[PDB]
């Protein structure tokens, strides 16, 4: 059925022929929990290498709005909001990246998890690559279940940038992150940090600390992929101006109440499926000016964040909160 408007309104006020192209890297991630992030007190150093890079910003008071990745993912680049939001019709809507594209943003979705769960279906197939495939993805031979890694999504981005030379660039890297119940197989064996692990399928029969050490092994993995990302993004710097936003998609249960998994309905899911890490990155000279860490923030604020990213303004967020501050210091 036909496409419903929300951003008619929409104006890019700078095009990249009269300013620094801009190359956005936004890291869709999997089933991160806000309090095992070391920034956000957890007492393990899960983020090591995020800690060594200048310009990181860590949000502190994010929630998302759902549990599972078919519900949060399509109403992260939403124009409705979580609370207006519809799992059910939001294929049909206009979204973030629709404006972006017709705007004349170039987008590109790799996807190591499943697929962009309807968000990219209006846009052209070859902007989808599915990098959970061992011919698109190089990355899968380095570990013995033979499981493609994310990092492997940053192979031959260059590829697309050559073929984009001077345009406007937003790259969806969806992860597969820290997706359970098998989070022993969600990493190499370089991150195998916290030790004892649990490699059993069944997670209540594995001891907690057995458990809680698989999952910090893998956000290890992630710190790494998000790290690998802003590096990709440097080499970049020079003719582009570069960003990388991260926010997960939803949180994870670890045993609190003998509740495992994700996936619960909103109205009675705990916290610990609801409160993710965001983290924000720039380069010194873009101008971009991030929120305050400790800003009240949702999902509500991917959409304006990706819009003011490519200096696009749009009535219906016009109102929102976003990751990024509107004042600019000169
Ligand atoms: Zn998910």
């Amino acid at each position: 059925k036909d496409t419903i408007y929300h951003a008619k309104d929409a104006v890019q006020a700078t095009k990249p022929d009269m300013r620094k192209p801009r190359l956005v890297v936004f890291v869709v991630g999997e089933t991160a929990r806000a309090d095992h992030v070391s920034f956000n007190g957890y007492e393990r150093d899960t983020f090591p290498q995020l800690a060594k890079i200048d310009g990181v910003t860590n949000f502190s008071n994010v929630t998302s709005c759902g549990t599972s990745t078919a519900y949060s993912v399509p109403c992260m680049f939403s124009y409705l909001g979580a609370d207006e939001y519809d799992v059910d019709t939001a294929k049909y809507q206009e979204n973030v990246l629709d404006t972006l594209d017709r705007l004349g943003v170039s987008i590109l979705w790799r996807d190591n998890n499943s697929d962009s769960k309807g968000v990219m279906d209006k846009l052209p197939k070859a902007q989808f690559a599915d990098y959970k495939s061992a011919t698109n993805n190089a990355i899968c031979n380095t570990n013995p279940y033979n499981e493609c890694r994310d990092v492997g999504m940053l192979v031959g981005l260059d590829d697309f940038v050559a073929a984009n030379n001077g345009k406007d660039m937003l790259i969806m890297l969806h992860q597969m992150g820290n997706h359970g119940p098998a989070y022993f197989k969600r990493y190499d064996e370089k991150f195998a940090k916290f030790t004892p692990v649990c490699e059993g399928n069944e997670l209540a029969k594995c001891e907690h600390q057995s458990l809680i050490n698989a999952y910090d092994n893998a956000l290890l993995a992630t710190d790494d992929f998000i790290a690998q990302s802003i590096q990709w993004l440097q080499t970049h710097s020079n003719a582009y101006d570069v960003s990388m936003l991260y926010v997960s998609d939803h949180g994870e249960s670890l045993g609190e109440n003998g509740v495992y998994l994700h996936g619960m309905p909103n109205a009675f899911a705990p916290k610990e499926q609801r409160s993710v890490p965001a983290f924000f990155w720039t380069d010194k000279q873009t101008g971009i000016t991030p929120m305050a860490t400790d800003t009240v923030l949702t999902h509500d604020a991917i959409t304006p964040t990706l819009l003011k990213l490519f200096d696009v303004t749009a009535d219906k967020v016009k109102d929102r909160t976003a990751f990024i501050r509107l004042e600019h210091h000169h």
